[PDB]
RNA sequence: CUGACUGGGGCCUGUAGAGCACUGAUAGGGCUAGGGGGCCCACCAGCCUACCAAACCCUGUCAAACUCCGAAGGGUCCCAG
RNA sequence: AAGUCUGGGCUAAGUGGUAAAGGAUGUGGCGCCGCGAAGACAGCCAGGAGGUGGCUUAGAAGCAGCCAUCCUUUAAAGAG
RNA sequence: CCUAAGGUAGCGAAAUUCCUUGUCGGGUAAGUUCCGACCUGCACGAAAAGCGUAACGACCGGAGCGCUGUCUCGGCGAGGG
RNA sequence: CGCCUCCUAAAAGGUAACGGAGGCGCCCAAAGGUCCCCUCAGGCGGGACGGAAAUCCGCCGGAGAGCGCAAGGGUAGAAGG
RNA sequence: CGAUCAACGGAUAAAAGUUACCCCGGGGAUAACAGGCUGAUCUCCCCCGAGCGUCCACAGCGGCGGGGAGGUUUGGCACCUCGAUGUCGGCUCGUCGCAUCCUGGGGCUGAAGAAGGUCCCAAGGGUUGGGCUGUUCGCCCAUUAAAGCGGCACGCGAGCUG
RNA sequence: AGCGCCGGCCAACUCCGUGCCAGCAGCCGCGGUAAUACGGAGGGCGCGAGCGUUACCCGGAUUCACUGGGCGUAAAGGGC
RNA sequence: UGAAACUCAAAGGAAUUGACGGGGGCCCGCACAAGCGGUGGAGCAUGUGGUUUAAUUCGAAGCAACGCGAAGAACCUUACCAGGCCUUGACAUGCUAGGGAACCCGGGUGAAAGCCUGGGGUGCCCCGCGAGGGGAGCCCUAGCACAGGUGCUGCAUGGC
RNA sequence: GGCGACACACGUGCUACAAUGCCCACUACAAAGCGAUGCCACCCGGCAACGGGGAGCUAAUCGCAAAAAGGUGGGCCCAGUUCGGAUUGGGGUCUGCAACCCGACCCCAUGAAGCCGGAAUCGCUAGUAAUCGCGGAUCAGCCAUGCCGCGGUGAAUACG
RNA sequence: CCGAGGGUAGGGCCCGUGACUGGGGCGAAGUCGUAACAAGGUAGCUGUACCGGAAGGUGCGGCUGGAU
RNA sequence: GUAAAAUGCUAAU
RNA sequence: GGCGCGUUAACAAAGCGGUUAUGUAGCGGAUUGCAAAUCCGUCUAGUCCGGUUCGACUCCGGAACGCGCCUCCA
């Protein structure tokens, strides 16, 4: 929550080469809001753009306290501006997305083998007089789930037991890696969205020097200060909104 | 008469045990290179630490291929039964 | 086949006659301090209180976790 | 990077799939088999032919109707012993 | 799979296991013979370039150096230079 | 003088495979089944009491470690049997153990009642029918007071099946 | 005394708010900080115990053409 | 032989003026060619991006922004930043209250600004030799209407 | 105080890398402008920047004024040098209230890069290019090597 | 006898629905190339055939709705 | 019969 | 488990007892209205632990991870 580490995804949105540089602008944002706040910065995953930009940059925001101000810059960014990529001197509206999430665990996996139980019988197949009488096939349950996996690879009890725990392991390990990704994904799509012109969370007005960020109604006149990273009065204007957010009925 | 076995006497040995002098291991303490941290400074060096610790020293130990030591026995020759 | 042989002791579990960590007012024999008619130990008969609690906590206010356990009538009363 | 060149069409958990009773759908009250699909094909593949194909089969799977001493679960009778 | 070294091996010699650890299948014309001469590793201090360590000086230092190559024995009263 | 005759006391100057088409002579000197010894593995029961349980170590639990029992599993060993000890599962027929699945009798409970949990005593009797697969095992359907776990050459082929 | 409308078609316009948001929409389109096109207000236009919408039929549609259409290149001559 | 759902607000034909062509033709320019000196490398000057900074004011952006606005930044310039003052204000008009001043020398205190100060001297008609009483430049405090803004929009504009 | 920052990158220029050159001495020929808290003749002190004197001129009259390349004479001898003049130390001159940030200039010392510049790239067709000095505006002084001007000397080549 | 209808068996047509699968329409931004419009940088288009990630390419024959 | 080195540029009257 | 091979920078991938590998990318410039393509330049390394050697990315020994092969007669 609030205190740990968050990791920042910025990526483009509609705008095609415009969204990719205006993505750049708030990145170069970011970095030096950190760096006014004390933090550490480190990229993890950069796409670039021959023209400068980003398809995407995703970076982490290491320091005590860093997933409490940025959590408010989620969302959809919308810019308004004569680009770079124009010709004929008119002004597009070019939208950006940023998803901010906090640091996990990457928590080891081991197998509790309380809730594990172990089935040995007879194989099937060849083997003659060995295979009649020998408790070779291994059966692995995990007891809560009711996954099995089963093994008579081999023909020794002990062999095929390891290599069933084995896959029985890397088996709860990839449901439990895809149920954390699943959340992981309808977490993004609650902040992302389709990253459309509207569901717009702040916009960056360059003809009239304005940012507006929508949910509240602040706006500032300091488009350079805000785009060079001097981002705090927009953050508590937020935050104070949100203890008036917090009323008791 | 030289035998097994036995009495005396000389010489050879590195085990049991023990030890730490060598080769290594080793707990804690002292002292004390170097590192971490470290208040501070790079104009130049200092200072701090209940951090990790080289060497050295103290107490306490470990070893088939460690021995400053070291039996009981064993081997061999001589004389005698 | 030859002692229901003699003398001293232990065991009550058929232990003897199939086993360990560990547990135990089993029993017998030694020790070593300690308290005792300055009336001890056991029971009983009293008192065992007061500032009333320092953190935590809506009460945890003697009678939760935490921080240390000052003192009065004294023959004594721990904020237990 | 390497090879002489890097598996084409078509087919695929298969007379081939180890993990495997893969997964999804169908059938059943319930289906490790069956049929239809998917494709990370351990280890299909083009005359040791590839993929289909009406008709044929004392070949080998799966299902239904009919009917039953196969069975619930056994009983009685006959004749040769 | 032959050969060498150490241990196991129970203090003479010898002694097994698909027991514990290493090495050999070369080399040197001087790394051989003799005579003569010389003595190490390491530590502290000192010294242009020059450092942990190049060469030079002092003091301490019995052998921990060296002995082509593995290990053991041996060794400066030399087998070392 | 010519040897990785290095399988290094060196068969020839000169040499690889395959047999489920197989064969003879031998061995329980030696493997596969079962027994035996052992019990690492397996199963069960304890010791310690850190900690969980709002509170409270012990209702139910038990970190790190410690001690055993059993002789169902997988091994180790190679002791009777290789002039033969027929090997999986099913069927049929049982019998025994008890570390008890149900039924009977109890103690504790974080037991209001009903219903459970946990441990103790108890082996008399009981412990169903089906779908899948050769299966043992396991999953599933429908029930049940319950749908126990083991030994008997993993009981039982001069009893059947195959 | 109410209801529809006032960008063009189509009769009826100005001010504030908003700022591609909120919304309008029968078609062409409006709205991204000076909107007669969104919302309100004033003002206007049309009907009036009614005003609008939705559905459907004919019309406009000589756009199934008898009245009253077409086929070189727009859809359209059949390969002969 | 031959549909439908869904979907678009057009899909089309010919012709016009353009613009464009790695189409043609005919021309031209230091456009190439033909020449001569350079730039790119070096050191400095200056402008700029970028980084930095409390601030490093702002505008200029291919040719046609970059010794450009700037034909003169130590202060001033100066629009930026830090700290100290200012409240009809540095300036404009007009209106009411205390004054009634005009102007010129000083005093503290402060970095200065500013704040608090202490000396004095007026016009016009007059009632006038009256105490002096008014109209009376201008000046200072109470209030006003107000000013001030290199704050934004060169995509609302003129001018250049 | 900043606008003058400095790991870096680009544009415009200046100065060079040398002998058809550098140096010293002496000796010539311009044009355009500017000049009253203004230009400064001339004289002295100072190596010099400058200072003190101090004529003349609202200026075809007095001054800024040396033009420079050029010429004659002598020197350097092919070297990172008598080429180059960056950087830094020290001692001073002037403006200005005030030169730390952050001025110009003078003298002494220090004497860096640089040996003609990769891919690439700019200008110029005649008094042009190149080379050489001069003046002005702004302006207290100046970071001007910039701008706008002015004359001196004076080419090469254009088939197409 | 016929006979409502009930039952048995086999056909026809229609509607809904189905693991998976085929392309189609739409999209103010994505990835790969650049086939077509200028001789579109290999004139285009065309029926058919074979091939290729993709547009497409190439063969055979046809068209001009092709350039100079 | 001729005779091309050379790909691309989203989205706001 | 056994046996063989391997670990190198941003990626892929080599040689070598003493020593800018290489290609593509990245970085600075050039060219272009801009991007690509192209042109001039530029460059970061040897997994861990222990030995040998004057000297180890390179040789020996072990660890960890990856790849290939085998695991048969009951
Ligand atoms: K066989
Ligand atoms: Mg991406
Ligand atoms: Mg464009
Ligand atoms: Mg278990
Ligand atoms: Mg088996
Ligand atoms: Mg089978
Ligand atoms: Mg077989
Ligand atoms: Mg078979
Ligand atoms: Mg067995
Ligand atoms: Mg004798
Ligand atoms: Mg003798
Ligand atoms: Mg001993
Ligand atoms: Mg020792
Ligand atoms: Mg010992
Ligand atoms: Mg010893
Ligand atoms: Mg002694
Ligand atoms: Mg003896
Ligand atoms: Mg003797
Ligand atoms: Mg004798
Ligand atoms: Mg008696
Ligand atoms: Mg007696
Ligand atoms: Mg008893
Ligand atoms: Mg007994
Ligand atoms: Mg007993
Ligand atoms: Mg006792
Ligand atoms: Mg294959
Ligand atoms: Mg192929
Ligand atoms: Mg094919
Ligand atoms: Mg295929
Ligand atoms: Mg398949
Ligand atoms: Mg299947
Ligand atoms: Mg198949
Ligand atoms: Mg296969
Ligand atoms: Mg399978
Ligand atoms: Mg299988
Ligand atoms: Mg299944
Ligand atoms: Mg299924
Ligand atoms: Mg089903
Ligand atoms: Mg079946
Ligand atoms: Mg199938
Ligand atoms: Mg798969
Ligand atoms: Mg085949
Ligand atoms: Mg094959
Ligand atoms: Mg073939
Ligand atoms: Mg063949
Ligand atoms: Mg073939
Ligand atoms: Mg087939
Ligand atoms: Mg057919
Ligand atoms: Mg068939
Ligand atoms: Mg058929
Ligand atoms: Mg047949
Ligand atoms: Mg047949
Ligand atoms: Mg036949
Ligand atoms: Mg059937
Ligand atoms: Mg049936
Ligand atoms: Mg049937
Ligand atoms: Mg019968
Ligand atoms: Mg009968
Ligand atoms: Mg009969
Ligand atoms: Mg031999
Ligand atoms: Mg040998
Ligand atoms: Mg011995
Ligand atoms: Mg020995
Ligand atoms: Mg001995
Ligand atoms: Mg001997
Ligand atoms: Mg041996
Ligand atoms: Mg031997
Ligand atoms: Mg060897
Ligand atoms: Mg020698
Ligand atoms: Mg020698
Ligand atoms: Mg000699
Ligand atoms: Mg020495
Ligand atoms: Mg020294
Ligand atoms: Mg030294
Ligand atoms: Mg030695
Ligand atoms: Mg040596
Ligand atoms: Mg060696
Ligand atoms: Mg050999
Ligand atoms: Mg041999
Ligand atoms: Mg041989
Ligand atoms: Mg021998
Ligand atoms: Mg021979
Ligand atoms: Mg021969
Ligand atoms: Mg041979
Ligand atoms: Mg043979
Ligand atoms: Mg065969
Ligand atoms: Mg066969
Ligand atoms: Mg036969
Ligand atoms: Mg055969
Ligand atoms: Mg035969
Ligand atoms: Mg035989
Ligand atoms: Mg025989
Ligand atoms: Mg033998
Ligand atoms: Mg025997
Ligand atoms: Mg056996
Ligand atoms: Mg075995
Ligand atoms: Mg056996
Ligand atoms: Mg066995
Ligand atoms: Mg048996
Ligand atoms: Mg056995
Ligand atoms: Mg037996
Ligand atoms: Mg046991
Ligand atoms: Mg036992
Ligand atoms: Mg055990
Ligand atoms: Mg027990
Ligand atoms: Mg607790
Ligand atoms: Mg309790
Ligand atoms: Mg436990
Ligand atoms: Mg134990
Ligand atoms: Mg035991
Ligand atoms: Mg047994
Ligand atoms: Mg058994
Ligand atoms: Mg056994
Ligand atoms: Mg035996
Ligand atoms: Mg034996
Ligand atoms: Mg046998
Ligand atoms: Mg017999
Ligand atoms: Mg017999
Ligand atoms: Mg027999
Ligand atoms: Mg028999
Ligand atoms: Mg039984
Ligand atoms: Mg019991
Ligand atoms: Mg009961
Ligand atoms: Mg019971
Ligand atoms: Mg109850
Ligand atoms: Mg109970
Ligand atoms: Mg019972
Ligand atoms: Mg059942
Ligand atoms: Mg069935
Ligand atoms: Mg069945
Ligand atoms: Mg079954
Ligand atoms: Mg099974
Ligand atoms: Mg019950
Ligand atoms: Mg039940
Ligand atoms: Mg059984
Ligand atoms: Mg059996
Ligand atoms: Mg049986
Ligand atoms: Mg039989
Ligand atoms: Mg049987
Ligand atoms: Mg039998
Ligand atoms: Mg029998
Ligand atoms: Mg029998
Ligand atoms: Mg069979
Ligand atoms: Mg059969
Ligand atoms: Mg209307
Ligand atoms: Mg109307
Ligand atoms: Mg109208
Ligand atoms: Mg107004
Ligand atoms: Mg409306
Ligand atoms: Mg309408
Ligand atoms: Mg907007
Ligand atoms: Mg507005
Ligand atoms: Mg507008
Ligand atoms: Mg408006
Ligand atoms: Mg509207
Ligand atoms: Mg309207
Ligand atoms: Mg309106
Ligand atoms: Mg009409
Ligand atoms: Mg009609
Ligand atoms: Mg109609
Ligand atoms: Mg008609
Ligand atoms: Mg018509
Ligand atoms: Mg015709
Ligand atoms: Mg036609
Ligand atoms: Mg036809
Ligand atoms: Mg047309
Ligand atoms: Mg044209
Ligand atoms: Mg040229
Ligand atoms: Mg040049
Ligand atoms: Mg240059
Ligand atoms: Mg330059
Ligand atoms: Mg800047
Ligand atoms: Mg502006
Ligand atoms: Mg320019
Ligand atoms: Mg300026
Ligand atoms: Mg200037
Ligand atoms: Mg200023
Ligand atoms: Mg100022
Ligand atoms: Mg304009
Ligand atoms: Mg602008
Ligand atoms: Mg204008
Ligand atoms: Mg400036
Ligand atoms: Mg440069
Ligand atoms: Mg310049
Ligand atoms: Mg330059
Ligand atoms: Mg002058
Ligand atoms: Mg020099
Ligand atoms: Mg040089
Ligand atoms: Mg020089
Ligand atoms: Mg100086
Ligand atoms: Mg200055
Ligand atoms: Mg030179
Ligand atoms: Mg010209
Ligand atoms: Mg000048
Ligand atoms: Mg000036
Ligand atoms: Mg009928
Ligand atoms: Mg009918
Ligand atoms: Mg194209
Ligand atoms: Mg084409
Ligand atoms: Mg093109
Ligand atoms: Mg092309
Ligand atoms: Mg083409
Ligand atoms: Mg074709
Ligand atoms: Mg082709
Ligand atoms: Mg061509
Ligand atoms: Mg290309
Ligand atoms: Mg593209
Ligand atoms: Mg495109
Ligand atoms: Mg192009
Ligand atoms: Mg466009
Ligand atoms: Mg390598
Ligand atoms: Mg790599
Ligand atoms: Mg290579
Ligand atoms: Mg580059
Ligand atoms: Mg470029
Ligand atoms: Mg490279
Ligand atoms: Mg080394
Ligand atoms: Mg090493
Ligand atoms: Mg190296
Ligand atoms: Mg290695
Ligand atoms: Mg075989």
């Amino acid at each position: 929550m609030d205190e740990r580490d968050a990791i920042v995804e910025i990526r483009a949105g509609t705008g095609g080469e415009e969204a990719a540089l205006f993505a750049r602008d708030l990145f170069n944002m970011y970095l030096r809001f950190a760096e006014e706040m004390g933090f550490e910065t480190e990229v993890l995953d950069s796409h670039p753009t021959d023209l400068g930009g980003f398809s995407k940059v995703v970076f982490e925001v290491r320091g005590p306290g860093a997933y409490g101000t940025f959590k408010y810059e989620s969302g959809v960014h919308r810019v308004q501006r004569v680009p770079v990529t124009e010709t004929q001197g008119r002004i597009h509206t070019s939208t950006a997305t940023v998803a901010v999430l906090p640091k996990a665990e990457e928590e080891d996996f081991a197998l509790n083998m309380d809730e594990i139980r172990i089935d040995v019988m007879r194989a099937s197949g060849p083997g003659g007089q060995g295979v009649n009488t020998t408790d070779s096939a291994v059966r692995v349950v995990h007891l809560p789930t009711g996954i099995m996996v089963t093994c008579q690879d081999s023909r020794s009890q002990i062999k095929n037991r390891e290599k069933a725990l084995m896959i029985l392991r890397s088996r709860l390990l990839e449901m439990k890696r895809a149920e954390e990704a699943e959340r992981l994904r309808k977490t993004r799509l609650a902040q992302i969205g389709t990253g459309e012109r509207s569901e717009k969370i702040r916009t960056y007005n360059f003809p009239q020097s304005r940012v507006t960020d929508h949910r509240i109604g602040f706006t500032t006149h300091d488009l350079e200060g805000v785009l060079s990273g001097h981002l705090t009065p927009i953050l508590e204007a937020l935050k104070r909104a949100d203890q008036e957010r917090q009323l008791a009925a």
